[PDB]
């Protein structure tokens, strides 16, 4: 009859009385999440249900990002657990709720994000996956758009149900691999997918157009030079020159996140103010859901 959760770093006794449930997140990959407030102290979580009954890989794959997630409780950047109910048959886990991801924010958006809000998803993104990999070892593999959430209190978090460690974001040296089925490549991969998401973002545009195949745009990413930031649109030489950075074709020269993270420009977007949230919340005020 009873669970517990922590939030704001108090523990709390919780009943089903004390959770209104609001519904669904919306259309995820994932399913069986709710949006639930919790009466106590007017928070609303994300409360996500793992059944006993799943499917192995499924249900193995939530259990090690949940793992990942209670050992990242200081990292600010990553979406933190209250807490955890077992019955004879589920497991409930509830989450910190962010907003939105970045993949629905463009879409909201119909075009370009501005640079200072990407400016502090950068900073935030590349602490997220430097953090994994320094304190968990883990090397995400799936940096993009929609594992980069937002909220309406300004935080930018990462994401990955995957954060344990998809054609269009692939570095080139991960395009015909000497071994692809002992796939122990580096970070520098997910160094290549940030660039990409960054330039999608920055322009409102996926960089690889009007490919009809997957192949084709893995042909592109191959032959053509690295999609830069354009010329044309008021972005800063820090903003050019750190996605060109990251969009290093050959491996060997990428940049990893300790090198990125003496980047000018994230180190003026560590020090810029900048109202995120604000930003966050007219847009969610003015727009209609994807
Ligand atoms: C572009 C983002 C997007 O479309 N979606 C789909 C709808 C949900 C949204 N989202 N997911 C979470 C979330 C992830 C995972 C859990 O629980 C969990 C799974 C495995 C291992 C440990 C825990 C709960 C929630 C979101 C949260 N927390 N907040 C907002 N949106 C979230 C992604
Ligand atoms: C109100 C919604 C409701 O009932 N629902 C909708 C969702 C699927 C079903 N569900 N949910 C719970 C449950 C369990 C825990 C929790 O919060 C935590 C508290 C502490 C730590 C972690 C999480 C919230 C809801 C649940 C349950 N207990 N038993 C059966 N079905 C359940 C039916």
């Amino acid at each position: 009859q009873t669970g517990y959760l922590t939030i704001g770093g108090q523990r709390y006794q919780a009943e089903i009385n004390d959770l209104e449930n609001l519904g669904e997140m919306g259309s995820g990959t994932c399913g069986q999440v709710w949006k639930m407030r919790f009466r106590k102290t007017g928070h609303v979580i994300a409360v996500k249900q793992m059944r006993r009954s799943g499917n192995k890989e499924e249900n193995k794959r939530i259990l090690m990002d949940l793992d990942v997630v209670l050992k990242s409780h200081d990292c600010p950047y990553i979406v933190q657990c209250f807490g955890t109910f077992i019955t004879n048959t589920d497991v409930f886990i509830a989450m910190e709720l962010m907003g939105t991801c970045a993949e629905k924010l463009k879409k909201r958006m119909q075009g370009p994000i501005p640079e200072r809000i990407l400016g502090k998803m950068t900073v935030a993104i590349v602490k997220a996956l430097y953090y994994l990999k320094e304190k968990h070892g883990v090397i995400h593999r799936d940096v993009k758009p929609s594992n980069i959430l937002l909220d309406e209190r300004g935080q930018i978090k990462l994401c990955d149900f995957g954060i344990s460690g998809c054609a269009a974001y692939m570095a080139p040296e991960r395009i015909d691999p000497p071994d692809p089925t002992k796939p122990d490549y580096d970070i520098r991969a997910d160094v290549w997918s940030l660039g990409i998401s960054l330039v999608e973002l920055a322009t409102g545009q996926f960089p690889y157009k009007n490919c009809k195949t997957d192949f084709e745009v893995l042909t592109k990413v191959l032959q053509e030079e690295p999609p830069l930031l354009p010329g044309h649109m008021g972005f800063s030489g820090d903003f050019q020159s750190f996605v060109k950075d990251c969009l290093t074709k050959d491996h060997r020269k990428r940049p990893k996140y300790n090198k990125l993270l003496e980047h000018s420009f994230i180190k003026r977007y560590e020090t810029l103010e900048v109202d995120v949230a604000s930003w966050f919340k007219d847009v969610m005020a003015k727009t209609e859901s994807p």
